[PDB]
Order: structure tokens, then sequence, then C-alpha cells
């Protein structure tokens, strides 16, 4: 019996850790400029959602270790950096919608040459991105509706706790 | 001696259960599509507004069966289901009212009859959907007043809680 | 990128929730039932699962707005409604019985369509209704084995906190 | 201004609480039969409906002074003295009936004759024996189908609580 | 659907919030004039009392507003002083009597034109009136039998904590 | 309707338990050795590990029953007893992959029978399992690198607390 | 009075960044690979110390916007994978001492260009890698002294909390 894993099952699980440095890197940037910028409630979601990035590379580094092959901290995806509000909401949603592609054609990969735990880690890390993808369309209708600017005040904080 | 209910007495029950299955329905489903669109405000006050529309039903309910006759739980009222806040809000104000008048004329109906129990649960009844119709209209009254991405603003929450 | 649901998975999503409104209205006036003719404590579970049933329904709505599909709260499924104790509970195992059927077979559509969250929100169902199926099969077992008289007395309360 | 009220406000007030002495004295004498007989569930509650009736005689005897009448506390109304438990569920649900029926009349009477207050007594009245004809009723159904030997062991204590 | 009350609905609940004004400033004035005159028992029930009539006045202003009509606040019904014990009390009853007399006749207009929420709302101020006329006759009652002036006593604080 | 299991996921899941209890007596009996042994760190571990697998045994059995078939708990697998410290740790480590093969075999048969739940439970037990083997590989890779007799040490207690 | 930064100033701190990104994934890979390897004590100081990196990158961050620059989080230093105890422990003292370098060759840019501030935060940084050198060279001495395999098993948890 042996854990090496199929070659391109970890083919999978580093090209999910690829995206998933990306992610990280760009919430969390995004959240030092959002701040900058005196959107300080948004900046403050903006670092959960990095952190959460952070959990889902965890996982895959661990699950590729286990498979006894090797991860890749080296490179992270091409980041998306906005320079406003709404670009920020719009840079993450492609992002999200990246992973989301990316995690359903690994998850069938998995599946289709065997290595079933390593299908649950995608179909895991699939319904989390469509949650943040939720999230993030939603933020976008808001800001549609009640425009922009009230859509930027409504997350920024006074100037006593900002 | 027996409790068995005027029949038309059991109709004008079971009318009052359709709309007000209906309206449990109606602003359940305005609570999921305002939390999508960003409004959680006024989403969580839908959701809380559906729960007081379950307790009328119940309440209906158990006096149709004291009553011996049948509750009909199996069809709900016409739905409004509105596309924007003030659509929303609208569309429930609509419900409200067939909801007070069905159960002004149903209250007249069991005195005439001498069921004043039943009777007294139309005279509750009327009395909370007229609170509910109070507190619409001023909703909708601070809505075309403020306007409506003020007070779409206003009835969301920020990014870091919504 | 675009969460625009398969139109057969909106579909299927809306004809489980035609079935758990159904379910959620027959298991309340079951309740009802039970709890007039005396079964307070068989009323009590009829209650909690009725209950259950409206978080089946609640995911299926939030689902379906995520798809961006409407949700149909106007329709709801057939209700089967006893006249004792045991027609109630095999009245309930037929509505459970049809909710397995049928998220069975959409958990294959969403599969095959290759919406993977959505199947697995199916996948979650179905487990949850294969647990009640066993709740209600136990049931009928033992009301079989100890007469319906007893598991009548059984499920009862004493006067004193009825 | 007097609040001398109607003489036939006044009769109907003291005819209602003539039948209220006389369930207070039943449901008490009922409750030590059934103690005395090993029903001491049942017993119980049947204490704490005597009690109940008590404060509805209080509620009456007070009105009836505020209207410058005189209260009559020297005759009770006939007894319906059960010797089982059926019986005694049929002659407390009896005289459920005949207070129903004066309460009615009376509401209609003190209506005619513009004493509100005293008739939204005897509609509070009204009610409350509707509540506790349910109760009766609900307890005699489940007598008759789970059987009268099961329903008195439902409803008495074991040996080591008795 | 319109919340737009009867114009008799209306004046009657101004009527009532009229009188209301006056019993409310009434109330306060005796409740100082007692104090000033050492019976500090009595002044702080009267004070007690004034602050019910504000609620009073503030359940009919928040439905008049409800109904779309316009509270007047401008003018109070006549006060009736009183320049000793008893003349406050006699003065206080006579208020109540008219506030009873009035609310009497709006619960009637109310009912006869449909307003059944309104009539309602007289009825519960109906029983309220009436519980402070009984309270107000007993009082009168008890400084007949034991004498004014063992009354005043009895409603007066020794000096160290007058 | 009917929960009457496939016969091939009845023998998929009885196989199941073959191996379960065939693991909890193994590490039962390796916990009672290692201690012996005087490895009272790795012996606790063991012991928690059958537990464990305890939970295995008794899902698997209370999924027999659900499908109505007979869990077969007369037999036991072959157990696999080592007789030193890396032994013991080979020997479960052989019965892991056993255990991981066959139900992975296992998810594949219940998922082409379309018994999805079954499926799910062995899904839950492969990815229970791999994260078995990945503890067993990291304490065989600890034990070759700083030697047996290191290891040994590294899991026994002093004499005042073994 | 402006805050745009020195252009070179922002290039030695954007170099940090591109150090301390490097640090952060080499120490949290050293931190899942000791894991794997049993050295569950050494990965979790790795797993703090990876922590202290991305502290460092978010001062640096912080620092480049508040000079109007902006921080490239595309691209990451290069990585030294350890592939035993001691080849961690000297690949990443071999990153320190990069850091070292290049913040003491930037608190002098700084303090050259009149920056004294972004200096400071080179000087604060200095001291931290000078602390961190400090202890992997004290473990790199502990290891050479009681040789490595004592020193893996020291720094190794027993089976039944690794
Ligand atoms: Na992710
Ligand atoms: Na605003
Ligand atoms: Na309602
Ligand atoms: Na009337
Ligand atoms: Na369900
Ligand atoms: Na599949
Ligand atoms: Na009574
Ligand atoms: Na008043
Ligand atoms: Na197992
Ligand atoms: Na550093």
């Amino acid at each position: 019996g042996s854990m090496k894993g199929e070659p391109k099952v970890i083919e999978r699980l580093n090209e999910a850790l690829f995206l998933e440095l990306g992610a990280v890197n760009q919430y969390w940037l995004h959240y030092r400029l959002l701040n900058d910028w005196g959107y300080t409630r948004l900046a403050k979601k903006e670092r959960e959602e990095s952190i959460e990035e952070m959990h889902h590379a965890d996982k895959l580094i661990d699950r590729i270790i286990f498979l006894e092959g090797f991860p890749n901290l080296q490179t992270v995806s091409p980041l998306r950096i906005g320079q406003n509000v709404k670009e920020v909401l719009e840079a993450d949603l492609k992002g999200e919608y990246d992973a989301r592609a990316s995690y359903k054609e690994s998850r069938e990969i998995c599946d289709k040459l065997g290595d079933y735990v390593s299908k649950q880690l995608f179909d895991e890390l699939l319904a989390d991105e469509e949650g943040h993808i939720d999230f993030l369309e939603t933020q976008l209708d808001l800001l549609a509706k009640i425009g922009g600017e009230r859509y930027g005040q409504l997350n920024a904080a006074p100037a006593d706790e900002a």
C-alpha cells in the first residue's frame, strides 16, 4: 500500500495552491488599500477573507504532502488590484470565478482517477468559493442600486473609530 | 352541548388561514431576496414578520380544530413578490390590507352568528395587522422623503457584518 | 463568469421546494391534530419535524436565488392528512419516500450537469430524509408490536401536563 | 354619575357566580375522589381547575360589588359527581357547557344594556371556559381511543410517589 | 386600501384627548396642592394617576395619527380643582364620570362605523376609568365612615419622612 | 417505498464491519502489549484508535440495520499482531491500507447502485482512514530517522507516572 | 507638503517585502513538512515564525502605501526548502542573513535620503531578524553537540499528543 498520489492530482492541488496564494495576497493588499482609502469596514472583511484563503492554502499544502508530492509556494497567481471600491470587488469576483472553475475541473479529475478524498477537498473548497461569490455579487448589486458613493460611506468608519 | 362550529365561521377561519399562509411565504421569500440584494436590516425585519404571520396561522388552525372543522393548508393566497425595496414594501402593504379587510368582515360574521370567541380572535388579528400597516406605511413615507437609495443604504449592513 | 444556474437545476430545486412546503404544512397540521387528540408527545415531535422541513425549504430557497432563479412558494405538494395516530405516521412516511426519490433523482441531474454544489445540497437533504424514514419506520414497527392503543398511551401526556 | 348597575346585569353576574361556586366545589370533590381512587395526575389537574374557577368567582364578586349589587354566595349550582374517571370528565364537561351557555347569554344582555365592561368580563370567562371544554373533550377523545383502563393508568402515579 | 379614518372617529378620539389632557393637569395640580397641604400619601397616588392619564393621552394621540388625523393638544378640558381633601376626590370622581360617559359613547360610534380597533381602544380606556372610579368611590366611602380629619391623617406622612 | 437495501450494498457494509472489528481488536491488543512493554504513550494512542474504530463499526452496524440487512459480528478480520514497537506500527498500517482499499471499492459499488447515502458513509470512513495512514506513516518516518530505541523512549513514560 | 516617498525608499521597502513573502512561505512549508516528519515541536515554532514574518510584511505594505507607492505582492524571493531537520534550520538561517543584509543596507539608504521614519522601520526589522538569527544559530549549535537524532527526538511529540 502507498499514499503516493497520482501526479495529475498533485498538479491540480498545486494549481489550486497557486491560485490560493494569489488570492491571499490580493485580499491582503486590498485590505491595506481599502483601509488607507477610509473604507475601514470593507477592509476588515477583506482581511478576514485573506485569512479564509490562507486556510484553504494550508489544507492544500497538507494534502499534497500526504500524497508525497511537493507543494510549490514559490509563485503566486496573477493579482488583480483595484483602484477604487467597485474595482476591488470586481477584481475579487474575477479571482473567485477563476478558483471556482479550477476546483470544478479538479474535482472531476480526482474523481476520474479514483482519489475520492482529494475530490472531497475540492468539493469543500468549491462550496466555500461559491459562498464568497454570493457575497461579492450581493455587494456589487447593492453598490449599483444605492450608488458607489453611498456604498463607500456605508463601508467607512467615522473619524473617532477609523 | 357541542363545540361544532358554524360552517360559515370555519369558512372565514379557513379564508384567514389561506391569506396567512400566503403572507408567511411572501415575507419569507422577501426576506431571502432582500438579504441577497444586500438590505440585511430590512431582511431581518421581514423574517420576523413572516414568523409573526406563522403565529397567526397557528392560532387559526387551533381554533378550526376546536370548532371540529378541517384546516386547509393545501393552498396559499396569491403572492405579491417585489423586485426592489419599494415594491417589496408596497406588496407587503397590499397583502396587509387584504388581511385587514378579510378579518373585519370575519369578525362581523362571527358576531352575527353568536361565536364571540372566534370574533375575539379576528379582533386580535385585526389589531395586529393594523399595527403592521402602521409600520409599512411609515417605512414607505420615510422612503419617499429621504429617497429610495438612501432608504436602501439605511437598511443595508456594512460588508464586515452583512 | 456567471452564477446563472442550469434551468433544469433550478427546476429540480423548485420541485424540492414544492415537496418541502407540503411537508412543513402536513407536519404542522399533524402536530395540531395530534395535540387535539391527546397525543402530546408525538405532537411535539411532529412540530419539531415541521421546523426541520422549514430549514430544508430555506436552504433550497437560498440556493435558487444564488443561481439567479426564482423560488416558487405559491403552491405546495399534495398533503396526506391522517385521521388516527397510525395513519399520521403512514402519511408522513409516504411523503418522506416522495422526498427521498425526488432528491435522489435531483442529485443525479445536478451531477450530470456539473453543478456539484447543488448536488451536495441534495445529498445532504437525502441523508436527512433517510434519517427521518428510519425514525418513522421504527415508530410504525413499535406500534405494530405493542399495539396502537398502547402506542397512543405511550405518546400521550397525563392530564396535569397535557 | 353613578356606578349603580342595571338590576338585570347584577342578576346575570349572580347567575354566573351560582354556577362558578358549583364548579369550584365539583372540581374540588372530584379532586379528592380521584386522588382516593389512585388517579393522582388527573386529581392534581382537577384541583388546579377548581382554583381557576375560584378566580372566576372572585372576579364576578368584585364586579357585583362595584356595581353596588349584593353577591350571593349562599347557594351553589347543582353538582354532577362522577363515580369513575370517565363520568368525572363527562360531568365536568356538562358543567362547562352550562357555564358557556350562561356567559354567552350574559355577554349579550350586558351589551344590549350598555354595560360594556361587564360584557368584557363575560367575554373573558367565555374564552376561558371554551379552553377548558377543549381540554375535557380532548381527554375524553383520548380515553375512548386508548381505552378507559389505559387512560386511568396514564393518569395514576406509581406507589412510591402516589 | 387606506388607513384614513372616519372623520367622526377622529373627532371622538380628539374629544377623548381633550378630556385626558384635562385629567393629566388636574391630577398633577392636585398632586402639588395635596403635597403642600401635608397629605403626602394621597399626593403620591394623585401623581401616579396623572401619569396613567398621560399614557391614555399618548395612546389616543398615536391612534389619531395612524388614522391620518391631526391630534389637538392646544386645549384641555375644564379643570375641577378642590380646596380640601374631600373636594379633590370629588373633583377627580366627576372628571372620571365625564371620561366614562365620553368613552362609552365613543366605543358605540366606532362600532357603528366599522372601526373595531378604535372601538377596542375606547373599550380598554373605559375599563381603566371604571377601575379608577372604583378607587375614588372607595376612598370617599372610607372618608365618610372614619371622618375627614382621620382620613387626612391616614394619608399624611410624619414630619421625618414628609 | 422501501428501505430494503441492495444485497451487494449490505455485503460491502458487512465486509467493512468484518475489517472494523479486526481493527478494534488489533488496536486493543496492541494497546495492552505496548503498555506491558513500557511504551505507555503509544499505548494510550493505540487505545484511542481502537475506540475510533468502534465508532466506525457502530455506524456500519446502524446503516446495515436501516437497510433491513443483518450485521455480522460473529467473525473478525485477520489480526496482525506486532512483537516490537515498529512491527506494531507496520501491522496497524497494513490494516489501514486494507480498510482504505475496501472502502474505496465500496463507495464505487454504492454509487453505481444508486445508494448515495451509503456511498457517503464509505466516503467519510475513507477520509478517516487516510488520516490515520497519515499518522502511522509519520510515526514510522520519525522512528526511522531518530532510531527505534529513541522512538521507544519518546513514547514511554517515566516510572513515577507509568 | 507631501508624503510621496523617495522612489529609492519604496524600492528598498518592496525589496524587503519580496524577501518577507519568501520567508513567510518558506516557514509555512517548513512547518507542514516538519509536522509530517514527526517534529511537531519544531513545526509549531516554525509556524510561529511564519506569522512573525507576516507581521513584518504587513508593516512594510502599510509603509509603502503611506509613501504613496505600490506594494508588490506578485513575486516572492527564492525559497530554500530543507529535506531534514538540520537542512531546514540551515535554510532558515540563510534567509535570515539575506534579510539582515538587505535591511542594513536599506536603513542606510533611508537615512541618507532623509526618511528617518522608514529608516526606523528597517532598524526594528533588523533587530528582530538578529534575534531570530540568535535562535537559529543556538538550535544548530545544540544539534551539533547532542547530535541530529537526539535533536529530532527532543523536538518530536509522543504519539498520544502528536
Ligand atoms: Na479559497
Ligand atoms: Na447617506
Ligand atoms: Na397576520
Ligand atoms: Na357588538
Ligand atoms: Na426535508
Ligand atoms: Na460521481
Ligand atoms: Na369558570
Ligand atoms: Na384616562
Ligand atoms: Na476505521
Ligand atoms: Na522578518
